[PDB]
Formats: C-alpha cells, sequence, structure tokens
C-alpha cells in the first residue's frame, strides 16, 4: 500500500550519519511510509548498493518505490574529496535516469564539520529529511506520468 | 501544434516563478501547448523526463519536446559544482541517447544577482531562451524525419 | 563519389560563427567535399542534432558520411561556462565512438572575445578549416579500416 | 566458503604499492578471505583488468567474490595528476554499477608523498585495508540482496 | 605470431609526436611485437579511430592484440587544454572497458614544451615507451585471465 523505500546510508563519519538519518526516517515516517535501512562504508557504494537491490528485486526479491541516498564529504587538503563527491553522485544521478526510478539525494559535500553540522540536524537545514521528501515526491511523479 | 512538458526544479521559489513566467510566454507567443511539472531539485529534472518517456512508451502522453528550468548559486560550499555538472551532464547524455528536443534552462551563477539577470523576461530571459531553444530543436527533428 | 558532410553551428556569437563557418566550408570546398548545414542556439544542442541526423539516416533520410561541430563558448562570470564546454565537448567525442562516426571537433572555448577572433579567423588559427580537415581525414581512416 | 577476492594493484611507486598492497593483505587476512594479486603499470589500467576479469569468467575462467583497486598519484606540475585520478576512478565507479559488482577504492589522489604516507601505512590511516574491508563488505550485502 | 599493436597517434606537434611514436616503437621492436601506425590530426580523435579499427575487425579486417595511443597536448591560455586532455583519456579510458582492450595510454598533458620533450624522448621520461610496454602487458593480462 504505502511506499516503502531503502535508504542507503554511506557511514562515514558516525556521529553526523545518525543526524541524516534521523532526519530521513523522521520524514518518512510522518509521510506513512515504510523502509528498509542498508549501512555502506562510503559514499562510493552507495550506488552499486542500490544496483544489488535492482538485481535482487529481479530474482523475487524485496521491490522497493525509492530510494534515499544519505552521506557526508568533509574538504580536507586531498583531492580525493572531489572524487568521493564527483564519483558518488554521478553515478548516482545516471542510475535514476537509466533505470528510471526515484532517488532522493542527501549526500553532503562541504568544506568542514560546522558546515555539515547546519545540514545534517534536523532541527537545523535537516537535509536528511529533505532528500527523503524528494525521493517521495519523485515516487510521486513516476505514478502521475506511467512510469 | 507542439505539446511540451516543463520540467521545473523550484528550489529558489521566485526565481523560479522568474523563469517560468519566461518560459510560459516564448511557448504562448508560440501557439505550442504545454504541461508543467515540478521537482524539488535540479538533480532530479533528468530521472523526471526519463518518467515522462516511460510513461508515453505506456500510452501516457506524447511530448514533443521538454524545456528543463532550474537554478544553482554557488553557496560556501561545492555542492554547487556537483548539482551543476550532474543535472547538466545528464541531460545531455538524455537528449542523444533517446534523440529528444530539449531545451537547457538550467542557470548555474555565482550569486543571487547573476540568477536575477538571466531569470528575468526583462533582462537575460534564459527561460524563455530554453522554450524557444527546444522549439527549435523540435522542428529539426522533424525535418530530420528522427 | 565525394563525400557529403552535416556542418551542425550552435550560432550564439552570430560574428564568430560566420567565421567558423567561413573557414569550415573553405576546406570543405578546397577537397571537393559537398555538405549541409544545420542551425541550432547553443553548442549544447549539437550532439542531439547529429543524433537526430543518425536517427532520420535510419530512416531513409540523407546519410552523411562525416559531421563538423562549430560553435564557441567564452568564459563570463559565471561557471554556465565550464558546462557548456564540458557537456557539448564530452556527448561528441562519445558519439563520435558508440557510433563509430568522423567527427571534427570545431567547438572554441575561449576566455574572452579577443582569443575567440584568433582561433576562429580563417586569416588567422582558422580553427573551423582545422575541425573541417579533421572530419576529412575520420571519413578517411573510417573506409581504410572497413567501417 | 570465504570469499575470494581479486586485488588489482596499479604499481607506479613502487614502495607506496607495497604499502597499500601490506594493508589490504592484512585485512583480507584477518577476514580469512582469499585472493590472487595482479600488477599493472598505472591507475589507468585498473578498471579494465576487472573487466579482464570478469570475461575470463564468462569463459569458465577464475571467478572473484569482489574485488580490491589499489593505486596512488601524486600531483606534480602537470594537469596529468586530474586525469589519471579522475578516468581512473570514475570507470571504476561505473563498473560497479553495471557490473554490479563488489570492488573496494582503494586509489590513493594525493598532493604529495606526504600525505601519500599518511593514507598508504597501515600504522597510519590504512587506505589498503579500509578497501579491502569495503569490499568484502560489499560481498556481503550483494549476497543479502541476492543480487 | 607475435603480438601485432596499433599505434594511433594524434601528430598535432610533430617533433613532439616523432619523439613518442620512436620510444614506442622501440619498445615494440625489443619485445618483439609488430605492429601498424595510423596518424590521426588531435587527440580527441584518437579513440574513434580505436572503434573504427575495432568494427573493421568485425568486417573481416586486421584483428589487433593491443593499441597504443600517442600524443600531446600543452597549456596554452584557453580552456581548450582541459578539454582535449579529458575528453581524450574519458573516452579512451572507457572503451577499454566496454570494449575489453589492451591500450597504452600515451597522451601527454602538459604545461609547456619543455615538461614535453622531458616526458617525449626516449633517453629521458620515455612515456612513449611507457606506454607501449602497458599495451605490451595488458595483452599479457588480457591472456592471463583467458578474456
Ligand atoms: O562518504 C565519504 N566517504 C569517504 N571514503 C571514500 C569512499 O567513499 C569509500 O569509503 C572507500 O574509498 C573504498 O570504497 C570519504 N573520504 O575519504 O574522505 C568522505 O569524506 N566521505
Ligand atoms: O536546483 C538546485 N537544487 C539544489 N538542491 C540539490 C538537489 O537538486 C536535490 O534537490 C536533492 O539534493 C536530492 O533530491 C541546490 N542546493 O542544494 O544548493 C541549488 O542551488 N539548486
Ligand atoms: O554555443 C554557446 N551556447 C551558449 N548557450 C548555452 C546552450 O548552448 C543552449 O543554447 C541553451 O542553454 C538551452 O538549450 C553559451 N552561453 O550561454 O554562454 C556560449 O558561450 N556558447
Ligand atoms: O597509478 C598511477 N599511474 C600513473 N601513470 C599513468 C597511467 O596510470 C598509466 O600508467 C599509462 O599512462 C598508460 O596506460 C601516474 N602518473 O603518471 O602520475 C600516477 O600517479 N599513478
Ligand atoms: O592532440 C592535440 N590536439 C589539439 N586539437 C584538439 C582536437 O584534438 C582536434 O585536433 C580538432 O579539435 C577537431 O577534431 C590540441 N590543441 O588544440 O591545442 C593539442 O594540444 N593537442
Ligand atoms: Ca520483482
Ligand atoms: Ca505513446
Ligand atoms: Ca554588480
Ligand atoms: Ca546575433
Ligand atoms: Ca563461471
Ligand atoms: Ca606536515
Amino acid at each position: 500500500d504505502a511506499p516503502h523505500l531503502l535508504i542507503v546510508e554511506a557511514r562515514f563519519y558516525d556521529d553526523l550519519a545518525d543526524a541524516l538519518l534521523d532526519g530521513a526516517k523522521a520524514a518518512l515516517d510522518e509521510a506513512g511510509a515504510t523502509y528498509d535501512v542498508v549501512t555502506v562504508p562510503g559514499a562510493l557504494e552507495i550506488p552499486a548498493t542500490i544496483s544489488f537491490a535492482l538485481d535482487g528485486a529481479d530474482n523475487g526479491g524485496t521491490e522497493y518505490d525509492g530510494f534515499v541516498a544519505l552521506g557526508t564529504v568533509i574538504r580536507g587538503e586531498t583531492y580525493h574529496f572531489d572524487i568521493v563527491s564527483n564519483e558518488s553522485c554521478r553515478a548516482l544521478t545516471d542510475l535514476s535516469v537509466e533505470e528510471s526510478i526515484a532517488i532522493g539525494n542527501g549526500i553532503l559535500t562541504v568544506e568542514n564539520e560546522e558546515q555539515a553540522w547546519v545540514r545534517a540536524r534536523r532541527e537545523d537545514k535537516d537535509k536528511g529529511g529533505f532528500a527523503a521528501r524528494a525521493a517521495l515526491t519523485m515516487i510521486g511523479l513516476r505514478k502521475k506520468f506511467g512510469a
């Protein structure tokens, strides 16, 4: 009946991860939507994890109506920051189009822990909740179009 | 009369209005018809056009072209580049992979001022520029019997 | 028989557009090649147009031997420059491979209009003729190889 | 049956290569997982090798449960850094999705030799192990989804 | 029957291209492998050329064991440097994966004509030879895997 989504969380920085999740679940809960939660090491494996979910469903496995990506990448002194940020979001967008699925992108790309918390906190900019909401929104348009 | 789909990313509500207004005028003056759909941010614009095509293949509404409306203003974070890059890159592939006409109206500005100068019909009117561009692309698709 | 090209020009800066177009027709003429010219608003729609041509060809429409993409992107005070430059040249390179076609890349991406005219003018760097000639060489290779 | 991983190392900086390889084999061994180590000249050939491996598996060859990519790019005076770092990482992420395979990403992308050692040492950041571990986690998730 | 490679060179800067090709041929003679040499105008038309080579082999043409890509891009004032460098290599990297072929990437991406010479010359950094040996090595890994 109600939409059932998969929340794929890249758990690199534990505390912030809990923040994004707190808001994510909140939004889904309010909307009366259910979900499952899978934890991955870094934002880089988020797109492959959703890929895994798709293949499973095509084997009689759980079928999800939408996904929500949660993660945080903080700018240090190494170029790695761009790469982890670019590849995760790049592969995530290609995925939403090529597989025609509803994806809410909640992967932060800030310069420091300061900025992260302002966006991570639910009582603040609650980006985790904004991502869950977007996913719900997309789940809606997907139906409205007959996709 | 061509019937397009305007997919607007409503992040900055006021600028969104500026662009939409801009785009709706270019099509009206063209006698073109359209439908408007709203997504939270520029990142879901491409998957939305993808949904449109899918719904069509299933007897759904058939669109002659699409107009993409959106705005990304650089903050203090690198998020600006990501949203900009990915929404535009994906949108480009799509036009090619599905052979569809798309008017790219996704602003990639540094500050709110640049955002207002391109989003205003009275100014650069990049909202209407994308509508016309899409109309033009629609015409080409036909002339090539694609 | 002589090759028949499709010149896909992005006409954003009319005056520079003519510079490139003049240098491209010049080269093509000088080598006995014939062509068709199509106009698009910005460099972003260049690939899609070659895509339309490719679909049309598969529907009895004209069959082209090669393509000559001509365009110009001048950096502003906005990141939009990077995007137009990036996506137009990324989609093209892609198209030449995915479809195995001959394409001359004549899309300028300069810092200012001063530099624009240097690469656009046939009396100068004549990038229109260089991109045009390129397509001819590729059309040739495409044959020597058997594809 | 413990997983069998394929360690694919780009050995450009011989010493750093050893540090990462050391950290990778450490994590896998603790996990009780077996593996094979194949060497390539640079991060650019890492993804194409994993490709070679999947092809062999489809031809009765060895079948790996997951992959571990190890490499290192230190920025110098050339833009080559950007390229080597970007392409190697991008193709490696597409592959994880297109092919739906577990891939730990241990390719270092740093500004200098200092940052390189901080990250390639098992005694320190231990990126080599973090990668192997990531590959292991993905292998479990893959099975959990029955993908 | 030794391995037959295809050297695809972008002859933009005639002298640097000579240096590069020289280092490449040498490394192949010494490894005792044969090869053909095809010439293109810019690094941008290298990936398409290899593509042409593959489709030809599917139409009964010469079947190559690997490919060596040679080219040099020097940073001017224009953003064109970024594009030529990025696209050539991106298209090259993906091609190798998508087609599972052995490719040696020898496209130099430098800041000035002096950096290029230290890399181009065989009596120096010998990138041209380095690239050839890569193609050989990959041709080797491609076999050991049964790809
Ligand atoms: O989600 C993140 N993952 C990170 N790890 C990179 C990658 O996501 C994987 O964990 C690992 O590289 C191998 O897959 C980060 N940094 O390294 O800085 C980061 O800031 N954020
Ligand atoms: O269109 C925009 N969307 C934005 N949101 C990001 C993305 O478009 C999605 O809304 C959401 O991230 C996941 O669905 C922006 N910022 O965050 O800054 C922005 O400037 N512009
Ligand atoms: O060819 C160009 N098109 C441009 N327009 C962008 C795009 O090519 C399309 O015309 C339109 O955006 C919607 O399709 C440019 N700028 O905006 O600066 C530019 O410099 N060059
Ligand atoms: O793995 C690396 N390979 C490198 N070589 C480039 C490429 O990986 C291949 O070795 C070769 O270019 C042809 O395939 C590097 N640099 O040049 O700096 C580097 O830092 N790291
Ligand atoms: O291989 C190169 N090609 C170049 N031309 C770009 C491209 O490779 C094609 O020659 C042409 O653009 C049309 O195909 C270069 N510059 O312009 O500077 C360069 O330095 N190196
Ligand atoms: Ca199912
Ligand atoms: Ca229909
Ligand atoms: Ca001002
Ligand atoms: Ca004009
Ligand atoms: Ca098997
Ligand atoms: Ca220090």
